C-alpha cells in the first residue's frame, strides 16, 4: 500500500503555546491501497490547536465519484486537538 | 500506527504446485490504529490457494463488539487466491476501560 504524508502545524492562536515548548508540527502517515493512488490525492498541510495535555484524530476519507469504493482510515496525533478532516472525493484508480 | 502481519500459505490442493516454482508462502501487512492495540488482535497465519498467475485481495476487518467503532483495510497478494476473511471481532481499546 501506499502512504499519505500528513503535516499538522498550531493555528494562530495555539503558536505561541506551540513554540514556547518546541513543538512546531506534527507529521502522520496514513496508508491506503492502490485504489487511491491517483494525481487528486495530494498530501495535505493542515492547521489544528496545539495543547500538550491533549491526543487528537486525524481522520482521511477516500469516496470515488463514480463507482462506490471508499475508504475511512485515521490515526492519533499528540497534542493537536480539533484537527480538521480530510476528504479525498475522487475518481478512483479502476474507474479511471 | 501498529503494523498486522499477515502469513499466508498454500492449501494442500495447491501446495505441490507450489513447491514445483519455489514460491512456499507470502508475508504481507496491513496498518491499524490505537483503537485496535488490544490483546485479542494478533498477526494471523492463512491457507490460501497458490496459483501462478493472479494476484488476490486479503480483506482485515475490525469491529468492537460493545461499540460500533470498525475498521476494513485491504492489501493484494500475487499468487494467492480464494484468501480467507480476517476477522477480529474484539473488545476495542476504549471499550476494555
Ligand atoms: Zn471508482
Ligand atoms: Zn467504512
Ligand atoms: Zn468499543
Amino acid at each position: 500500500m501506499t502512504r499519505l504524508e500528513v503535516l499538522i502545524r498550531p493555528t494562530e492562536q495555539t503558536a505561541a503555546k506551540a513554540n514556547a515548548v518546541g513543538y512546531t508540527h506534527a507529521l502522520t502517515w496514513v496508508w491506503h491501497s492502490q485504489t487511491w493512488d491517483v494525481d487528486s490525492v495530494r498530501d495535505p498541510s493542515l492547521r489544528a490547536d496545539f495543547n500538550p495535555e491533549k491526543v487528537g484524530w486525524v481522520s482521511v476519507s477516500f469516496a470515488c465519484t463514480q463507482c462506490t469504493a471508499h475508504y475511512y482510515t485515521s490515526e492519533q496525533v499528540k497534542y493537536f486537538t480539533n484537527i480538521p478532516p480530510v476528504h479525498f472525493d475522487v475518481v478512483c484508480a479502476d474507474c479511471e
